[PDB]
């Protein structure tokens, strides 16, 4: 695990449009902070409506018929993506450090996992570029019919603060491989890595206007994207609240295509026959990963009565090993929460668990003199109407619950408007297959948790989102199908 | 072209839920009229919120894990669809007559085309049932990963009055083949054929609650579907206005998946080298078909100057041959418009064409003492800011316009928030391919128009809709993908 | 289980070419016998070279560009297949009776399973007809590129005597759905059902020459197909010996495409943790089905030492319940072998098991005064170099063997030039996945055996064959891909 | 067009097995010559049976379950292929020079086209590695069924001398992306570039035994591959003669999968309405490219009478511009033929054209004092029974013929046992589509010729080969499908 052997100097702090750096139209700038110390890192140009309009004009223009981005070989789109990946690999130390410092993200994860995932996902998406194919179709009558799987056009992409880089690449990888142009709104908390990557998009040689990045706020820059009359599609990861707002803004404006990923309250079902240690470990990592700030956090763990006490005891043991501190310092195993709002939300919900009569096993309060740190907390005997069983906490707060009836627990597991993911732990083949089939969730893990890869489509059932990202299937959501039907004298099979 | 040799007796006039006929909860009924005579045909139970709630409970229950519809072979879903098609083929005379009488639809088309399309589309969709497949995926790490392409769940389906039967089958065919359950809201103008088909769904042996049909009004029964918290997906064909309302209702309620088809202002581009007669004929049929009441109506026809006068003259000649009258009487070649609202809208827009200084070639007013008949009308010298060039008329009103610059006409053709379809007429290969690629439209026809088949996906660019119906691609919009990832000791390729 | 309530009258005994019945060119006829009584059933026209030449001319002519079979809608090919299926369903009693009487096949299976499989497979294949699609491809440079998945052309299809009808439909279903024409050579033992089906192909309305059926002998009619210079492809199921001859004949003549299915020596691996009764039952059915005359017969069963004695004891118990007799008489549970050659081969191999020092648990000799009956026989303590462990017996002869080392048994299971299928019986997920991945076999069943369906591709590893039949994947082997690449002024994505 | 600024030193001259250099078992070596000067370049270890056996043992061992090549991520296979491509890009000057010197291949083409194609094809194939997916299948009954698209195993790959490097990459790219191991037999004329690439496979880090390269002769090393009992599949490009031998050897030995590409006698059809200059240019390049030594050479050009004389005159003009000489010297536009045998074959066929009464327009004899040079030669008034109209010449010998009947010329174009490719030149859409549909050829170009790319599948109809290379479709021929069917308590859709 190597490190930057030189202090991080922040350089890229402007709005990126047509491969150049722009001040905000208003002249305004906003602060960006380090969540571990609560100190300002730098000022960044604040994008708003007017800036979004500039980015959209640039992206429209880059999408025009006859432009370099439309006429270049598909394989050359792929080539540019593979080059960007190599650039990101080149600046990996730097990027991982920036991610950690701005994101409150453990550096060893930032380096070994976030940066790796970026690189690998870009490479994956690069490979798809010239393998996006339409069809020839044996339509009734004397016609030749084919389809083109075209890019959609200008895609507005709104990204959260929990995985700034991964989410950037998850959005732009697919969009660009299929031949779209994009207007990206990073989280106001975490603009910095996206702008470094913007420099690399320029260095890689993407045509100007193919990628535009407008840092700024949600009700300002975000609302302007969702309501924009010349944006063909918006993709979003974040809160359910905002998801509703994007969808409605889109309905009122130009009926743009919308896709959403909106977090979860994901359940694990642990059967008596499960490898217990394996189940405890994955379930534990599944809820605590990145300070609980994962859409897929395993925030309800149902364990069969006969092993419930053991499961609880081992889980507490495991949660009691963390060292809180600066995400940059080696051996530190838990960073802060992203900001005040998330922090207050977590403490408030922890308070509800106590009041509602859940059993506190460890943690339960804040930590330190600065940083938005929260002690890793475990509740046992949680019941299904408690706030902590129902609401996404997005903090290091694990819920453990008992079942003895299998039909009953599947129904409890499904009894949520969420449905991002789930976990099933058992050694029995039939139960692995039938439970996973019956769970209403977009990804179901068996005897593992949190395994996510570029090859697999990813997204929600129900109010956890719509559409899929990544995998072959995800690519469909960045194409628009056109059917072309030509009259002919006579067809032959 | 055979006919019913017995007067049509209307029989099915109730709400269809769990394979039984129900009165409205309120006890209310509404009238259904014949558009050709303006006389009431019968009374039909008026579904509203409460009735939609009953249908949704039935459809949820039929979708439950372990139910007959979830556990039966995929091939048996297909078998039921092929059986329904045979039933519809059995009652073809009757259905075509009901469609014509209630829909104001020419009987020869109703029989030879609408009924045929229903039958053929059901058969197409039946064949897909056991060929809906997921994937096995060579994910990073030691895991086995597969996807299931599951049904979504309860699908609310809102249908217009222009093609009552075709639209019913376009909705239920795909939905059912993939294994969904459905709640169908037919157009208040045209409930009758859908309820006959409901009797046939029962006779075919679909499990109760797989198909439910709730006749009723849009702001009542329709709004209840769009806003319903236990409906997983709504599909809609109709007005842009309502499309916006569905999308926003869905955003506010449970973020249900939405797909929309919303009409158009579809352009044809006719080049000097075109087969002129062929172009005039298809363009003519492309705008006049079913009294102009087609989403794909070719409502802007751009013709190269050097053949523009000829194109106009032949088009007028062609439009002057129609015989208006009862859609049931043989030799009648133009029925009425569906109702008062559409009628007033058409006359109003015709009036705007006159006032705005378009050239009237023929028609321009109403016809007859009853029925909502409108004379087939042609405007030449139409310009791009005239209301008749911009707004979907949905009446027998053809617009013809001149161009001489090809780059310019592609831009005029694309300069619309619509994008359902287009037509290109030329003998030059390069122009056929490059123009069709550059047109922003979901289907582009070359040297033909209005060719639509079960094998081809169908839908809009831009504000003409989202998602695709039919073809392989359409089937994707009725599945929800679940990724299942199993930990294994060691994988091998 | 209903029966024909009328004696079977044989009617169709001629060569079928261009939808008409032809005498053999030579005037010769050959006998067809009932394997249960050894009595001649009828005489059938003997096809030879000259007759095959007539069928190939007919099939070539039906495949010509512009013919009805090439120009008809794909959906109409499908329609004809679905109609044939309905006809076969209509004559199911008759066909099942003919199959049983000529094939020595238990009537209850003939009716409930062979006839059902025919019908269901035809329906499956009918659904694919208009869903065979090519691609549009984003090739480098300014070109439009698409592929057509055309039919290959004239396909020669050589069928065995064990599943005459199923194999006929497995060959013609796919071939016809994709739009090929065919020349079918049924087994000399079992021409009769194929010719009844030929009458039904005519009644369904297939264009003449689309299906031609030439009954006759292998070195005569078969060799003429394999060596024919105007046959584009030969498909074959049967012996390894003949498979080699087909492939070499094809190499010397016109390099026609070849696909082969050639039987097996398929292994089951039964782990200590297996549901024992379930494993014994499926393994038992897996070897005894149709008098052992299945390509997939589970002819080596490796059982973990600790349950080996139990497994053996229960298996013997099960094998001792059969009633031998006329396949037509209800309650009869084992018919005769097809003929003298197979009979002698089975007895000879049984003799080798005794001599080589395998343990005889039951059976071991012939039965009855007529018919080619063989007692159901079980060997335990079989070892890997015994003839009965190595050679396909194709008789009711079950081999049971012991293992204790799992790595070792996978290697023993794979140590064969065959590889059609295998079975794994365990309750452990990891073992189910890793064993099945490691077995070199085309289909691997887990906790079952002999489950074969139209939706699944089917074929061999190694010397058990090449290519796949059925499923989506099988359809590929009946298409020829043509790439069409058009120069264009400028492409756009 | 840069050059090596340093004389080419030959270094790699051994047999490559398990990532190490081996002498021939026999100790024998054979000469390798430069076709332009007829001088020996070096000696190379002569592989034979015994050496092929060593390579096959290495490749089997590398394919074993649990080996690094089987267990590594698919994405990592892809990573290794992309790395090899970068290495080849690194040594591009060197490789292009080696190709030109050993292959008699124009250096500017070697560099700008062969080397480019290698690089681009490797990159294409790298992208497929982790996108090779199987299916989950909704089989009848209570089962879970999936397919794995596994690698086949050990693939023997026999390569010709016309495109040594391109053919190497066309074989290994796909094979390796899918996860096979390979035993490559380069052409005895042209081993040298393949062994340089072998050094790069080692430097890239492929596991030992994944790629093995055995230089040597056809009846020795080649026959040993085709007849080898532990080689799962052989792929071959070359003569029809040898193709027959491979197929038959495979039939007799272990029934290994075979695919073949075997050259052609590819026709162009030029209609009166064609862009004449464009047609003359592409047709000209289509026959003369690389001294006529292309499988796809446009060796029969049918031109409509009314433009035939013009077409001929312009074609002669074009053929008369070549400068023959050392393929390394800039401005040289035609190299020698590969060797004596090809040279004699070309002269002999030229002699037949004269004798049979074809009209000689230019060329007709050899050139120079050394090298196997042949003057670029054009025949007009060629007729369909002349040897030069029927036999693949594989020399710079163009045939031009007249037609006036379109139905007739399609039949003449198809009247050949070949079918690799064809060209159609016209401005009419209908004719482009209907002619290309009617031509019996694997690739059909419209208004171009010789456009071949990694994205498009490539191969023959009829005796021009079987199976396809490259594109999505080509990848199928390097997988073996296994169906896995698991018994379950109850399935749900
Ligand atoms: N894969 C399977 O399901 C089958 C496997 N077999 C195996 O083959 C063994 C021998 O049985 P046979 O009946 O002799 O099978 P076989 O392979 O000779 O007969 C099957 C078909 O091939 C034809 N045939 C025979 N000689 C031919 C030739 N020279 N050219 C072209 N076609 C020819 C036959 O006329 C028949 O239509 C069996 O004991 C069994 O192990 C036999 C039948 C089916
Ligand atoms: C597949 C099936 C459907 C319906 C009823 C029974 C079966 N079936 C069979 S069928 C054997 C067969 C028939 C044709 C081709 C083949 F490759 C194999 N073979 C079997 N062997 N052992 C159990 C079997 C079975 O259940
Ligand atoms: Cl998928
Ligand atoms: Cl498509
Ligand atoms: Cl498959
Ligand atoms: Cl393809
Ligand atoms: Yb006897
Ligand atoms: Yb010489």
């Amino acid at each position: 695990l190597p490190v930057l052997l030189t202090d991080l100097k922040i350089q890229y702090t402007k709005i990126f449009i047509n491969n150049e750096w722009h001040d905000s139209v208003s002249g305004k700038k906003f602060p960006v902070f380090n969540p571990a110390t609560e100190e300002e890192l730098c000022q960044v140009e604040e994008g708003d409506k007017e800036d979004v309009d500039k980015a959209v004009k640039a992206a429209r223009q880059a999408f025009q018929i006859g432009s370099p981005w439309r006429t270049m070989d598909a394989s050359e789109r792929g080539r540019l993506l593979y080059k960007l990946a190599d650039l990101i690999e080149r600046d990996r130390l730097l990027l991982a450090t920036m991610e950690s410092m701005n994101g409150g993200k453990l550096y060893s994860n930032a380096y070994l996992s976030d940066l790796a995932g970026c690189i690998k996902t870009l490479r994956y998406c690069a490979g798809w570029a010239d393998k996006i194919q339409g069809r020839t179709i044996p339509i009734d009558g004397n016609f030749f019919t084919y389809t083109r799987h075209e890019p959609i056009g200008v895609c507005g992409q709104i990204i959260p603060w929990n995985f700034p880089l991964v989410m950037l690449i998850w959005k732009i990888g697919p969009a660009l491989s299929c031949g779209n142009t994009v207007v990206v709104k990073p989280a106001e908390q975490t603009p910095l890595t996206a702008l470094h990557v913007a420099s690399l998009i320029k260095e890689a040689g993407f045509p100007p206007g193919v990628v535009n990045i407008v840092p700024g706020y949600g009700p300002t820059a975000g609302a302007a994207i969702s309501s924009h009359m010349d944006i063909d599609k918006v993709a979003f990861t974040g809160s359910t609240e905002v998801g509703k707002l994007i969808k409605e803004a889109a309905g009122k404006s130009n009926l743009k295509r919308v896709t959403l990923e909106l977090g979860g309250k994901s359940p694990c079902i642990v059967l008596a026959d499960a490898d217990l240690d394996n189940a405890v470990e994955f379930a534990h990592h599944g809820v605590f990963y990145h300070q609980g700030q994962c859409c897929i956090a395993a925030s309800r763990i149902f364990v069969e009565e006969s092993i419930y006490d053991e499961f609880v005891r081992r889980s507490v043991e495991r949660a009691k090993k963390y060292i809180l501190g600066n995400p940059l310092t080696p051996g530190v195993t838990q960073g802060p929460q992203i900001d005040k709002e998330q922090y207050d939300k977590i403490l408030d919900l922890i308070e509800s668990g106590k009041k509602e009569g859940a059993k506190l096993e460890c943690g339960g309060g804040p930590w330190g003199n600065k940083g938005y740190f929260v002690q890793p907390t475990v509740f046992s005997n949680v019941t299904d109407e408690m706030r902590i069983a129902k609401e996404e906490i997005f903090g290091p707060v694990q819920q453990i619950m008992k079942f003895k009836s299998l039909d009953d627990v599947i129904k409890r597991a499904n009894n949520t408007f969420y449905g991002l993911s789930a976990g099933v732990f058992t050694k029995d083949i039939d139960k692995a297959i039938t439970i996973s089939s019956a769970l209403q969730a977009g990804t179901v893990w068996v005897n593992c948790y949190g395994v996510v890869s570029a090859q697999c489509p990813f997204g929600g059932f129900k109010m956890s989102g719509n559409g899929r990202e990544l995998g072959e299937y995800g690519f469909h959501e960045y194409t628009e199908v056109k059917t072309v039907t030509v009259k002919i004298s006579q067809k032959n099979s």
